[PDB]
């Protein structure tokens, strides 16, 4: 599970859109 941050920033992005 969270293998990258990069996942978590696309999941925070996608939220605030």
């Amino acid at each position: 599970k969270i293998s990258s941050p990069t996942e978590t920033e696309r999941c925070i992005e996608s939220l605030i859109a």
